[PDB]
């Protein structure tokens, strides 16, 4: 015995299933700021398109964070037991609210990056 039906559907602006940047990973992080804005933000990243996760991954290639410096992200990097084949870019949450109200990966000329072990 069995039975059933099931149904479809998808409506858009050009995008059914196609993440407009198959290596933008923008991972938020939630460390001063909370879950709220952290998944909003994600949520609101992934509807421009964006490949937003909830969990660090080895995919990460930009991690967000809210007030947290590139040393407090850094230092949580390191603390983190994923295994990332490429550090990923740590950004304050103006690039990931910037991404947003562009619709795309915001240039890094500094201001968007947190902070890094640059010395030259």
């Amino acid at each position: 015995g069995s039975s059933g039906s099931s149904g479809t559907g998808a409506l858009m602006a050009s995008s059914p299933q196609d993440i407009k940047f198959q290596d933008l990973v923008v991972f938020i992080l939630e460390k001063k700021m909370g879950t709220t804005r952290r998944a909003l933000l994600m949520e609101l990243a992934r509807r421009k398109g964006f490949r937003v996760e909830n969990e660090l991954s080895d995919s990460v290639t930009h991690i967000v964070a809210e007030n947290n410096s590139g040393s407090d992200v850094l230092e949580w990097l390191q603390a983190q037991k994923v295994q990332v084949s490429s550090q990923p870019e740590l950004l304050d949450v103006s690039w990931l609210i910037e991404c947003i109200g562009a619709g795309k990966p915001v240039e890094m000329t500094g201001k968007h990056q947190l902070s890094g072990p640059s010395s030259g």
